């Protein structure tokens, strides 16, 4: 079998993504945001704290024949940027661009935290990081593509995301009409529960590539790259005007600057991310500062080659015994 779902950016920044997914019996269609970088499958539902719900497309249960309580089973996370969920857990018929997964753990939110909450464009996240993550207890639980794994063509996903434009998730397959060149595949290491790899170094604009290795997960769920401190201060020395700003939360530039591009290496490939896809707009509205799509990872705890990163190539997630993960141009 196969899937392929189109994945649309929620605003006018790609500050997240949303896919569309199927759940329940008759289909209750549910916008989540695809996160390689998590492993549950949760959404605000019949469930979730009524003042904690803004606009959100719910899941109730009992309107589908085939949900099922997990009996038991709770599940609580927290994410890298500080926000939360946590409620109850259901068994339930799934299925995203055509592909259908049947009895899938569906997390029901009982609590979402404000920015959940405060995002009426997101109804949920469906994790495509490892099944070690999965937070459910007592008995964890598998993410979407492990229970589809078996049944997919190949054991692969694809990530084709766009530059304020629509993309794709693809199960199964590989859309060799997707992408320019070849497929250059990479080295995974599942130890922490994320599709973790080793850059090969970087440039920044027109200037020599720096060799260097760079550890970092792909991670779809995170909006900006997230970079050692002296790759990130290599950067923004280029953009006059640009500075760390402790108030603001990150470097900052002016406005009116030309950004540069940033190449990042794939093995012996390299991936370029035009200047444009690291403009994340005025800081506040009106305000001639605006926000870096380059940031540090210090205190952090690891790099993150989140959408800026991701979204300038076609990215295969290859979940075979043992898992790599593939960049091409586009």
């Amino acid at each position: 079998s196969t899937g392929s779902a189109t994945t649309t950016p929620i605003d006018s920044l790609d500050d997240a993504y949303i896919t569309p997914v199927q759940i329940g019996t008759p289909a209750q269609t549910l916008n989540l945001d695809f996160d390689t970088g998590s492993s549950d499958l949760w959404v605000f539902s019949s469930e979730t704290t009524a003042s904690e719900v803004d606009g959100q497309t719910i899941y109730t249960p009992s309107k589908s024949t085939t949900a099922k309580l997990l009996s038991g089973a709770t599940w609580s996370i927290s994410y890298g940027d500080g926000s939360s969920s946590s409620g109850d857990v259901y068994t339930d018929t799934v299925s995203v661009g055509g592909l259908t997964v049947t009895g899938q753990a569906v997390e029901s939110a009982k609590k979402v935290s404000s920015s959940f909450t405060e995002d009426s464009t997101i109804d949920g996240l469906l994790g495509l990081a490892f099944s070690t993550l999965n937070t459910v207890s007592p008995t964890q639980q598998k993410t979407f593509f492990d229970n589809a794994k078996a049944s997919l063509d190949s054991p692969v996903f694809t990530a084709d995301l766009g530059y304020h434009a629509p993309g794709t998730y693809n199960f199964g397959f590989i859309d060799t009409t997707a992408y320019t060149g070849s497929i250059t595949y990479t080295a995974v290491s599942t130890k922490q529960g994320f599709w973790e790899w080793t850059s090969t170094g970087y440039a920044v604009g027109s200037g020599t590539f720096k060799s260097t290795s760079i550890d970092g997960i792909a991670d779809t769920g995170t909006t900006l790259l997230y970079l050692p401190a002296t790759v990130v201060s290599a950067y923004w020395a280029q953009v006059s005007g640009a500075k760390s700003s402790s108030s603001v939360g990150g470097y900052v530039f002016p406005c009116s600057a030309t950004l540069p591009s940033f190449t990042f290496g794939v093995g012996s490939a390299r991936i370029v991310i035009p200047g444009d896809y690291i403009d994340f707009g005025p800081i506040s509205t009106g305000s001639s500062s605006c926000f870096g799509g380059i940031q540090s990872s210090a205190g952090i705890g690891i790099n993150i080659f989140g959408d800026v990163a991701l979204k300038a190539a076609f990215v295969v997630f290859n979940g075979a015994t043992t898992p790599t993960l593939g960049f091409a141009s586009k």
